[PDB]
């Protein structure tokens, strides 16, 4: 498996931007990379809580579903989850971590994703995440 | 002005595929909502007659603004129009909305025509929205 | 088939997007579309003055040099200029601008493409290049 | 003095994204950050070579100059140059190293800028970088 990690220094207070990590109505919105949708199934935020959703292709309609549960939560400064493909091919325990911290402009954001499977190319993940945070930042520094 | 604003683009997207983006719920809750707000789809039934309704929300402070309205024609991949109206009482007028798409080599040609913009919501403003929605839209349409 | 018309409302004062059009600084960065540099050869901003730039297709490097001279020039107002292409048609086009209370009113009117370019390429063109206009101008 | 580090994955082969830090017509696009525009003064691109140029604020009209030299440049793989803006207060300057290596879908990059005077906040950098990090994807991706 591999590990990755990304870091983003956002224009928003680390309260709006943790909310926006676990806001159904905000991660249908900045979670799907270009070209996806995305179906909020459950969105139970609460340690032990579970996770669930699908990304659709718009220009196919090829549904992807994944999901997991919240092993932490501290208000405006961590999120760690478990991530389970519910895709035939991919099984295994990936675990991401975010954590935010205070800034004179706004907030650091750091990301880590542990066990990514090997078949799942790396490069594949960043590119995904850097479409994602651009667009979690369009929806958190306004305002 | 008056009351009335006007758009047009080209999308490098089939306009049956641009089609689905404006009726589509999952669609519509990402690319329709501006920068710094998010959708929420509460009733979409698309077809003619109708009804259908919706709220945006600012992230940053939760306002909330609900609209809705009813579908006046579906034509796949070359017209819908629908009424739409605010819920907020200081917004009065109902307005008419005409989506337009016609097929080209590169994808498609989308023009916008809304009308009936309550007068308590300065035109300029809905453009500058709208301006948003539509490179949210081409992000999601245009891909693949 | 060979004229397109633009709409923008830009959150920026009619003045600065009126010298956005006109600062080789500025030009060099909004004009060229994704994927494309541009260099400035000439800028004489005065009616009856020349100019001339080139478009370079990154990745390939394929060169693309255009130029024409301006007709009008009103601060805030107005800009209009003759473009063509050193490839064998002239285009003329004009940008009006108005003030609002968000910023400013943005109309473009370009004339006399040559059929041999598809307006909806120049459309799309345009597209990507308003964008990086916004961009530039609507910041401080 | 502190260091800023950087990461992205880019939908273009190495020597592409490698050109775009060395031609004058990339710089002075994509470098400077949104509201900002560049002119490039001097930019002999060769060992010792003298870099030259100044971002101005486009509505203020606020010029800030800086320059250095090229210290090490090697096709496709790697850039190392000194930096300093023309500033009292800031005598030393800094050095920034670029490094690029291949990868199915483009090129990962790794950019590190370090000695960046403890007056300066380091998440102002990061702002900075991250916007001129989209405008240089948009510009190398294409094609």
């Amino acid at each position: 498996p591999n590990t990755i990690r990304l870091h983003r220094v956002l224009s928003a207070p680390p309260e709006r931007v943790y909310r926006a990590f676990l806001d159904p109505l905000a991660l249908a919105k900045w979670l799907p990379p270009e070209g996806f949708v995305c179906k909020v199934l459950e969105h139970d935020a609460r340690v032990g809580g579970a996770y669930k959703m699908e990304f659709l292709a718009f220009a196919s309609g090829q549904k992807h579903a994944f999901g997991g549960r919240y092993l932490e939560l501290v208000p405006g400064e961590r999120i760690r989850y478990t991530d389970r493909f519910d895709d035939a091919g991919l099984p295994g325990d990936m675990i991401t971590t975010i954590t935010l911290a205070p800034l004179s402009c706004g907030a650091d954001l750091s990301i880590v994703q542990e066990g990514i499977p090997d078949a799942i190319p790396p490069e594949n993940c960043y590119l995904g995440w850097q479409q994602s945070l651009k667009q979690l930042a369009a929806l958190v520094e306004p305002d």
